């Protein structure tokens, strides 16, 4: 996997720190893990400190961008969602998206981080490890263009997502995990053997366009949007999905998962079948009827990524461009880039190789 670009030798980027990170040692790690390389590599930096809840978000949305070269973004998968959707939200949203962004590991929830580490052949590292590589990414200055993920509320609430939009069992995993941070990335396995000593399923309605049955033609008439860009494979949420969409007949589920990359976290390879196309992303989901114990043993296979070489008939994995998602029985819970959000439905649609990011 080549790049399709590169930040000027030398440069300057703005970084942006949660303090609170790495259980409150981010603003540490910057300077004994980070700093030292980015000297050596002439990249030239500003840390803005952000930890309140839509701060990141607002500063962003308001930046003079062409004083910076990137954008790199220290603390989380949460902060890189900030940061994307304060872009997107811009009036000139649509040269301000092209910014190069960059993930710096601090603490637990860097999935995204532990997927570019990835993609550039590393191991499979944690903590420290992954957060010196992912500085060397950044020192490397290599660019790739990624795909965005566009989604609507039945409220009407338009949001965007970097990483991942889940439902069941990994959305009840991230609400028992959060009291567990003092754990690391162990507080997943705890989190999710709790729930699986627990197991319930959810009822709801799935939808989908798979890559393949995306065709010349749009729906007539797609959702509103107030700011672009328009999700054209997208009809209200009051409307039918088009007819060439597959409804999956099920409507008992573990969880629903749509997954723009290969890591739901620095120790789940969840997606090894490769890296998504432009405009496609992985959507999976677990149909009621398994055993726990067969969940356990893909949960435990997802490390090294061998969940799939199980052939578990209650995992469905296709590829998608949309996919609608409505849970039966009021307000479902969902995680959105590891982030709570509650709506009585869902759905979303990718956009293609939207925004850049430094990777190897
Ligand atoms: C996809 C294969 C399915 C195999 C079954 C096992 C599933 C258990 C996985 C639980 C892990 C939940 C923690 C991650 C939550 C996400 O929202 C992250 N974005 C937060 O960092």
């Amino acid at each position: 996997a080549m790049g399709s670009g590169v930040l000027p030798r030398p440069c300057r980027v703005l970084v942006l720190l949660n303090p609170r990170g790495g259980k409150g040692k981010a603003l540490q790690l910057f300077r004994s893990h980070v700093q030292p390389l980015l000297a050596e590599a002439e990249i030239s930096f500003t840390l803005m400190l952000t930890e309140r809840r839509n701060h990141a978000r607002e500063l962003v949305r308001s930046e003079e961008l062409g004083r910076w070269d990137a954008l790199v973004v220290m603390s989380g998968d949460g902060l890189m969602h900030e940061v994307v959707n304060g872009l997107m939200e811009r009036p000139d949203w649509e040269t301000a998206i092209q910014k190069p962004l960059c993930s710096l590991p601090a603490g637990s929830g860097n999935a995204l981080a532990a997927s570019l580490n990835h993609y550039a052949g590393y191991e499979q590292v944690t903590n420290e490890d992954l957060l010196t590589n992912c500085t060397l990414l950044l020192c490397r200055r290599l660019l790739s263009p990624m795909n965005l993920l566009s989604l609507h509320t039945a409220s009407g609430l338009r949001l965007f997502s970097v990483l991942s939009l889940a439902w069941g069992f990994i959305a009840d995993v991230d609400l028992e995990s959060e009291k567990y941070r003092r754990l690391g990335e162990m507080r997943f396995t705890l989190g999710t053997f709790l729930r699986l000593a627990a197991l319930r399923t959810y009822r709801g309605r799935l939808a989908y366009l798979p890559v393949g049955r995306v065709g010349s033609k749009t729906p007539a008439s797609p959702v509103v949007v107030q700011q672009g860009p328009v999700d054209a494979h997208l009809v209200p949420l009051e409307e039918p999905v088009p007819s060439h969409w597959t409804v999956v007949p099920d409507e008992d589920f573990v969880l629903v998962l749509a997954l723009l990359h290969s890591h739901l976290g620095s120790e789940m390879f969840a997606a090894p079948m490769g890296r998504c196309a432009a405009g496609v992303m992985h959507l999976f989901y677990v149909r009621a009827g398994v055993s726990r114990a067969m969940l356990l043993r893909l949960f435990l296979a997802m490390e090294k990524g061998r969940h799939m070489e199980y052939e578990c008939p209650y995992l469905v994995y296709v590829p998608v461009v949309a996919f609608r998602l409505e849970p039966k029985d009021g307000k479902g819970v969902f995680a959105v880039d590891g982030e709570l959000m509650v709506s009585e439905a869902v759905q979303g649609q990718v956009h293609p190789n939207y925004f850049w990011m430094v990777s190897g």
